[PDB]
């Protein structure tokens, strides 16, 4: 008898000209409850959201090379605790800056799990206020997407990290870092490896660093508006320019902390294996003993809790595929204990909730925004489902 | 439907000449689900792996001789707060020395619980960078296994620890100690106590301090490379000089800490027994109450966690028996919460997983390795096992 | 003569083009020289009246101006800056984690001398702010008058709370603006007047003097993104582009853009020492001196820093370094030492307990080589 | 001069590494200097230091006990 929330709020953004088009679905069980879109592919020509609409989930790819790489330990490539110099010799001899211009030597080895966890002392292009972010984007390590993945690695391993390794969290290129060193242990292609592992036995046909061969008319309009902004720039939809960050069709293309397309109906695929391990016939991706491994809460946060660029995400740890609710007294949206997932910087947003065997995924196209769409559409669906 | 990832592991090992032999079995429901063996006894000849092929398990006779202290506070011999002074007085007035040179009286009694716990304040032989670790090398603590017991601890008495009994953890000689303590407490040998009150229960007959009578071409070769080291040594299958640190038929060696000999089938009889404090035909080694005081999470670690040597126990504490998993969102390699065991200088590994009622053991003979294979076993079992 | 044994062999190293030095005991000289040349190009001889960018050394000669409008009650240390500019009302604070919120204290013209107003500097590296200075172009846009470029920074956040930290900082060019909000006249004009004039200063100022283009030391080093490592300590000439002009009549700041001479801060120098002029005419008194003279920044373990070059034994007074601790010296001082240096490589120092002062003019941006240090080492191993 | 650092005389000093009384080893944060070796703060012990992380290292080096090797190759084995 509760009324269908989740369509509302998608109403109610696109009729306030905060989003261009959105979809989304629920499941239960691995079979879909709520569904629906709201909006338009493009509001230049108000096409309509076509069917096997496509999206550029930016950080969205996280979860998946996560997922890749417990594959990858359970399989016996690497452990948690490999430290990545082995792989790749250019990450020996690291050193770490501070916000006093102070430069040192790190004193631990970045391991796979700092990766995994963000706490090997890497940050971001777009940090603002970091003592190292300026030297990222005078690099262009995010900004020069034709870069292939192994020379970008080269330039980032010469800069110094923020912390020393283990020490502290802070949402980063790690990933990236970590698609790399996947590469290096196993001779082969992070793209390859996706393809073969993941994405095949999950039939996610949509999904991949560069679209599909009938993808052009298919791809959202992205909407939104360098230097690290010291307020948010006005949420209106004008078409973003994404300069040469996020290629269409380039072969070579790959990364670990954005950079896939991909489609509703494959991110949902890829969220209700999650709850399991498995694929839908029953073919074990992950054993259940490294899934648990996998979402177990691993790093906690102090007073100011999880924060990303001083954005709050309350009441969530970090595991090591993305957040994880562990306090639903200190969360600011419905949820239940365990939610886990993460989202996208073009407002993207996943969940899987194991006490309900529920899984959610809302997709748009807005970067830069100012309204939390993904965590309203997850408190919605909260709300209706008991 | 889980390929088998043991088998992976051990031929991998073999394969890449890091490791000459090695045996694995997994139990649950105390019977055998996963086992076999890779590699051969020794290298030089390629002699095939024996049959109840015998392993020099040092530390895992720390389980052991732990295991008879918790039979004996049963029985009402000592108790946890038992003061070892009162057993022995060479004990009384104990000295601590820290890193400045400093030395001043001990300002706790050492107990059972102190030495079962390793917060009694002793060392090891080879700690690096110990206060103490020299004095024990020119004492020959380790090195003289011709010494008998009673005669090294008077010796081991006349130092100091490391610091105040009860205030810190160490790994240690603390079960050496322990074993000459049981003798002054019963007036009987360590090596009959364990004959006597396990071995023969268990059916354990390949294990002891001296080979048996037919064990001498079923003794698996011992490989790998005094002064601490300051970096590992090259993990190279060189046969290991044991010096006279554990000889094969001295009838009079014993001790706590290390020195037996068992087979893969006889350390799976103990471990079984761990998972009930039974027999198999269900004598009562330990009640379930003692059991569980002897299992439960005792020693708690801070930053840094569980070290020896440096070298982490991610998500270990310690119980009176070894490690104790109590946070798998900290662990660096698959397990479930309450997941017990310990491990030998040679790599020989074990679990015990209450979980899923299941045991693993995985025995080689190397010293100083570089490769985790115990872990990686437990890894690649836990992965099979749902 | 340890003095020209160092210059010497700096010179001699090809570590710096050109280098002079004078030490005054009771106003007069006792030790002087000079070494190298002018420009390595052409090896003309060091001119008479060399002329200097003394960068930072700006910084105790607008300091010292602000102490005599304190002391003729135009403004007072505690006063709030923003009575007199309120483009600086409502200042905000950023950390390294990305947070921003209001300033929880207000400006003052002490903070402003003490550099613990929370403001940074382009260069300063690993900062939270100074990439936002460095897209301003707050250091490197010298064309822009210095009452709009303090309009610029005004809209930036501070990188601590004023009042609570130190960090050296383009808090003496807010000084240079905030001296004209009160006054109604311009730095420079108010320079000329109560520093230069009286104490015979004439080659001093933001624009070269008129026969000045072949007395211009030329000015060498490779040092706007902050260097994680130094550049090779070389002889090249060094492109200033437009941060420093020779000949524009407004350019005026507080934190550097002086053009000087070595006997000229030398007057300024020995001033110091009494708050008068040779004559005896009295520029400040010897309370207002004392107080800008006293340690009123003490450190803590790291002590002085700037972009982590330490500053051994130093704390700071209103006017620049002062050494409180002997015992924690990097090199031969005495316990009131004081004075600065600027980003070229000048240096002074007063040391009241020998009536001793000194100065080494030369010009290479980003040392390697502590050659104001060295040269004041071994001139109090001199006497 | 008291601030030099002293593995620009000798870069046998360079990357030099810090021991703790647990095991743990990792590089020096700071370099050396000359200030450092006058004030025994550089981080360097004796061979009897008892109790010392590291000085049983030194006596199997034998820095002090052999007298009859010339101090410039001492230097290298410390």
């Amino acid at each position: 008898s509760m009324p269908d929330l989740l369509t509302n709020v998608a109403e109610n953004y696109v009729n306030q000209d905060l989003f261009a088009g959105i979809e989304w679905r629920i499941d239960q069980d691995g079979k879909p409850i709520f569904q629906g879109c709201a909006g338009v592919k493009d509001i230049e020509t108000r096409t309509f959201i076509p069917k096997n609409a496509i999206y550029r989930i930016y950080s969205m790819t996280k979860p998946i090379v996560s997922f890749l790489a417990m594959m990858l330990i359970e399989r016996g490539v690497f452990r948690l605790s490999s430290p990545i110099q082995n792989f790749d010799p250019r990450f020996k001899s690291m050193k770490v800056i501070d916000q006093h211009a102070h430069i040192e030597p790190a004193t631990a080895l970045i391991t796979i799990e700092h990766l995994l966890t963000h706490q090997a002392g890497f940050s971001y292009d777009f940090s603002l206020g970091c003592p190292i972010s300026a030297h990222y984007r005078d690099a262009q390590l995010i900004e020069d997407g034709g870069r292939d993945l192994t020379d970008m690695m080269g330039v980032l391993a010469e800069l110094p990290l923020v912390f020393h390794p283990g020490t502290q969290w802070k949402y980063s290129i790690s990933t990236d870092v970590l698609a790399h060193i996947i590469e290096c242990a196993t001779g082969e292609r992070v793209d390859d490896l996706l393809q073969r592992l993941i994405f095949d036995p999950l039939d996610m046909q949509d999904t991949g660093f560069s679209l599909p061969l009938d993808g052009a008319s298919r791809l959202m309009e992205v909407y939104g508006m360098g230097l690290p902004a010291l307020k948010p720039a006005p949420h209106v939809l004008v078409p973003a320019d994404l300069g040469s960050s996020h290629p269409t069709d380039d072969p070579d293309f790959r990364r670990g902390g954005h950079g896939l397309y991909s489609t509703l109906d494959d991110y949902m695929a890829f969220a209700n294996m999650l709850l399991s391990g498995q694929t839908p016939e029953g073919e074990t991706l992950l054993s259940p003993a490294v899934l648990k491994l996998a979402l177990a809460p691993r790093v906690h946060f102090g007073a100011r809790g999880m924060r990303i660029n001083d954005e709050p995400f309350a009441g969530y740890s970090w595991n090591l595929l993305g957040r994880v609710m562990t306090d639903v007294g200190a969360a600011a949206y419905a949820t239940h204990l365990g939610e886990f997932g993460w989202s996208g910087a073009a407002a993207t947003y996943f969940w899987v909730d194991p006490t309900k065997n529920m899984t959610g995924c809302v997709m748009t196209q807005f970067l830069g925004s100012q309204h939390p769409i993904g965590s309203d559409m997850q408190a919605a669906a909260m709300s209706m489902l008991g």
